[PDB]
């Protein structure tokens, strides 16, 4: 009985399933983004092991060297779920310094369902202990992997990024951007 | 291992936990709503047994006699989750005919996590059969009841409304509005 399973299926069907196949095309709608080299087009989904964040990524405790900068948003994608509610999905583009080289552009986002794990652990510790929360993060990670890997339209469109609150996200992102296709 | 459990906890922590305690007060910000009698202030959360809806409630297959009318929206509530994302929550007010009497106003909303159950059953039948979906609706209902009933701030602020696709929502709502305190 894993609360993370529902969190992963809902993250997919209520969001990723339709934003991931279109992400590259949405990005391509902006001339600046068409012109930019070193712009990896995958959604980097951030999964901090403590299920927590409280600020903008640039200059945050995860960016101690201040190497991450908000660049702008992608062109909104429209989607209608249920038949009644029109929703607009857009993503934040960040610039990540690469020493004296050309800086990278990338798409980064926290996995928002992790806030529920965090909220649960604080408001209902009897339901989710700290150690049970740690474990549900892993369950969440593995299930989301299975779901996304089972969808051919999502192949190559994302990368899950797990890290400890002590890690430097700029360092983590630089390695993942360099290793991207 | 019930996918519905995760769906219910996130529906709560990502939405209901903060909209339900404030709903009556948000409604009271509009003079028309302060002036209106027979305006039950609870959120009526709609849980169709088939996990499905494809249109506006007024005049829908659930409103065969056309007794439900969209009246307007509540004043948005602002909330910041994560520290980074400002969100605006608002709700639809509907008028429901009561014969020759003064019509009711009420707040009605489909439980959006049910779409994930629906989407799963159609896209991944191997993961969720039709009969398994039926069962997850019941699990979802009972878990959401436990969660909401455990939060004193949500007491008296909602009502879960379960119905078959053959039911007349206007009749169902009328009985529940008359039975409200
Ligand atoms: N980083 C981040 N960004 C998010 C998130 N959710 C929405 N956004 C984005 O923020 C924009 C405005 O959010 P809003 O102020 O709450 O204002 C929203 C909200 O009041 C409402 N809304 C949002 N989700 C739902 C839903 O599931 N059902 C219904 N009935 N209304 C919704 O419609 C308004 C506009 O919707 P959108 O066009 O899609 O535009 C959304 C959407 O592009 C999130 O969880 N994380
Ligand atoms: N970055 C980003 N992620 C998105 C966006 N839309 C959906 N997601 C992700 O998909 C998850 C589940 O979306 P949901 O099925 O609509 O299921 C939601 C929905 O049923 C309900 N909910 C949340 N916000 C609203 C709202 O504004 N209006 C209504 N009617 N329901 C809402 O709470 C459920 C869980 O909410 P979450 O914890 O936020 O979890 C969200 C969120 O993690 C988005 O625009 N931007």
């Amino acid at each position: 009985k894993n609360v993370a399973d529902g969190l992963a299926w809902s993250y997919y069907f209520g969001y990723l399933k339709f934003v991931l196949p279109e992400l590259e095309k949405q990005i391509e709608k902006t001339s600046k983004f068409r012109s930019k080299e070193k712009f990896v087009k995958k959604m980097f989904i951030l999964i901090p092991s403590n299920c927590f964040w409280d600020d903008k990524i640039p200059g945050s405790d995860y960016d101690p060297q201040n190497r991450i900068t908000f660049e702008g948003n992608t062109e909104p994608l429209e989607k209608t779920r249920g038949g009644v509610k029109l929703r607009h999905y857009k993503h934040s583009v960040y610039e990540i310094k690469d020493g004296e080289n050309e800086p990278w552009f990338c798409i980064m986002e926290y996995a928002t369902p992790l806030l529920t794990l965090y909220d649960m652990s604080v408001a209902q510790p009897g339901e989710l202990s700290r150690e049970e929360r740690d474990a549900q993060v892993v369950v969440f990670l593995r299930k989301l992997q299975d779901i996304l890997e089972g969808d051919r339209a999502c192949q190559g469109k994302y990368e899950l990024v797990t890290f400890s609150p002590d890690r430097d996200l700029a360092d983590v992102m630089l390695r993942k951007l360099k290793d991207s296709e």
